[PDB]
């Protein structure tokens, strides 16, 4: 069995291994990597993304979200707070000012105890889940708006032909801006694409110890447990290194820098925080081992999780049982 201990993986493609996209996943696959949940990709040095990101500064954040924190450092919610629009140019001077910006620090360890000691003291402004995409499109290889769709996976893989799309979110983030614990949405890959600016420490528990994570999360939040049997699916929980440590949760962390690449496997929990302002792309994708995964996920129908129009055939063809439970809860 490769990677038996699931360690994140590093991989350096060559020019000619970063054409086929399915392909060079399969084989991150063949040595193990998605047994930690998370892999980094280091695109070769002929590839770039855009030839500059001069001229973004007037994107549109319509709904900056302030990240308001409950709970004691260790084990927080969050809540969302929705801001006045303004650009991304408005954003990154935000990001910048004395009250928001990194402060000093020695390394990125240093900073880490930083964020775990002082994140729930502050509420970091997010610009989040914004439609579109900064890849140029002339760029042919890993370019996250030009991947194969999700729904052409589930009718190579089923025959079954559904309504929906698949398109790029872009994050504009600021020193603690933070994900909460999560899977992805019918425990989906993701792709995440870092193109600009301060990094972004991740952490992952491996697919296959995802449970001890969920049973953890149900002692520490009592309440949000009783009141929906998916919880996280709210994505509003956070857990730090040193508890997991504390109660034995298998888990790995590594920091992802501008230029690179990280790939969320099914069903990996994954949770992480902003070193200051930055810029990522990412979007979901499928493969044919995610079908089994995506029969098994589960879902919150408690209706806070709120998704997506896509996500309604996904239910509805592999988990028909659940369909009409589900659809309640977006509705
Ligand atoms: O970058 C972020 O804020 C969150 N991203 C992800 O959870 C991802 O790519 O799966
Ligand atoms: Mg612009
Ligand atoms: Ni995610
Ligand atoms: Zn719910």
């Amino acid at each position: 069995a490769q990677n038996p201990n699931c360690n994140i993986m590093i991989f350096h493609p060559t020019k000619e291994e970063f054409n086929d996209f399915d392909k060079y996943i399969a084989y991150m696959e063949s040595q193990g990597a998605h047994r930690a949940g998370l892999a980094k990709i280091i695109p070769p040095k002929e590839w770039k993304a855009r030839e500059t990101y001069d001229n973004i500064s007037e994107i549109l954040i319509a709904t900056p979200l302030q990240q308001v924190a409950s709970g004691r450092a260790g084990v927080f919610t969050q809540y969302h707070k929705k801001k006045k629009a303004m650009t991304v140019g408005e954003y990154r001077h935000l990001a910048n000012s004395k009250k928001y910006q990194t402060p000093p620090h020695q390394n990125f360890e240093d900073l880490e105890r930083k964020y775990w000691k002082n994140r729930i003291y502050n509420s970091p402004i997010y610009g989040a889940d914004i439609s579109g995409s900064l890849f140029d499109e002339n760029t042919k290889q890993w370019n996250l708006g030009h991947l194969g769709t999700i729904q052409d996976l589930l009718e190579k893989e089923c025959g079954v032909v559904i309504e929906g799309v698949n398109t790029p979110y872009l994050y504009f983030g600021m020193w603690k801006t933070t994900f909460a614990w999560h899977t992805e949405d019918m425990d989906l890959y993701s792709i995440n694409y870092l193109h600009l600016g301060e990094p972004k420490t991740w952490y992952v528990v491996p697919p296959e110890h995802g449970q001890r994570l969920e049973r953890l999360a149900r002692e520490l939040f009592p309440g949000s447990s009783r009141g929906c049997g998916a919880f996280l699916r709210h994505k509003v929980a956070l857990i730090s290194p040193t508890v997991l440590k504390e109660n034995g949760i298998p888990f790995n962390r590594i920091t992802q820098e501008a230029g690179e690449f990280m790939v969320t496997f099914p069903y990996g929990y994954h949770a992480g925080f902003n070193h200051g302002f930055n810029c990522a792309e990412a979007i979901n994708f499928a493969t044919p081992r995610w079908i089994d995964y995506g029969k098994m996920a589960s879902q919150c129908s408690c209706g806070e999780a709120r998704v997506t129009f896509s996500m309604d055939a996904f239910v509805r063809i592999l988990q028909p049982e659940r369909y009409d439970l589900w659809k309640r809860g977006q509705d």
